[PDB]
């Protein structure tokens, strides 16, 4: 149970973003009906009133809280993968538009999942924002808890993958457009039953053998991290 408190551009806090420029559900609760409309940006899509000013090259870091700001951020229990996808907004998400800018699932040299990278990380993830086209995106912000990933939620509804999803709205101003936005996939859509990485038992099988959900990451992302950006409790 987690949720987007706001974002940081170049280590710079944009403040508390919730339902200004984060289209955020009314709770932390995750979705699991991969069919659901409430995959495309959760179970409160809609235009909220501000989008967060940005130019291609800046560092966008999406930071997430439990309960309250800079806490515990998620359940230790949530092990799995991270992504962003962007979207333009005026397709409010819908259709093949979804194009991933970043993917961490288990790092086998450290031994550890994106989630609990992302707990030392103090809820912080970042991506580069990319050269495309000036103009307003959705960047939409996905974990994946697999801790009851060993069963399907279309076979059992109590258990299956946890999907955290965020939708930002973030303008690019100054960019040169030296990598053109293509078409994406669909959410709902690009996961089913099927697709690796939905379905997981952590507890039989090694992380090592995790491959995450495609589509792969577009060959214009120019990458991110999982790493402390900024410091909350200095403001
Ligand atoms: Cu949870």
């Amino acid at each position: 149970h987690t949720l987007v408190w706001g974002v940081w551009v170049n280590g710079v806090d944009q403040g508390d973003g919730r339902n200004i420029y984060i289209r955020s559900p009314p709770n932390n609760n995750p979705v699991k009906n991969l069919t659901s409309p409430d995959m495309t940006c959760n179970v409160d899509n809609r235009v909220v009133p501000k989008s967060v000013p940005v130019n291609a090259g800046d560092t966008l870091t999406f930071e997430w809280y439990h309960n309250t700001r800079d806490d515990d951020i998620i359940a230790s229990s949530h092990h799995g993968p991270i992504a962003v996808y962007i979207a333009p907004a005026a397709s409010n998400g819908q259709g093949n538009v979804w194009v991933k800018l970043f993917e961490d699932a288990y790092n086998v040299t450290n031994s550890t999942w994106a989630v609990d990278r992302l707990i030392t990380a103090h809820g912080q993830h970042s991506v580069v924002v990319p050269h495309v086209a000036p103009g307003d995106y959705l960047f939409r912000a996905e974990i994946i808890a697999l801790h009851e990933a060993d069963s399907l939620y279309s076979q059992n509804p109590i258990r299956g993958a946890q999907f955290y999803i965020s939708c930002a709205q973030i303008t690019i101003n100054s960019s040169d457009d030296s990598t053109p936005l293509p078409a994406g996939v669909p959410f709902p859509g690009a996961y089913t039953d099927s697709t690796p990485g939905i379905q997981f038992n952590i507890y039989t099988t090694p992380a090592t053998s995790y491959v995450a959900p495609p589509p792969s990451v577009w060959s214009g992302a120019l990458g991110g991290s999982i790493a402390q950006v900024g410091d909350a409790s200095l403001e």
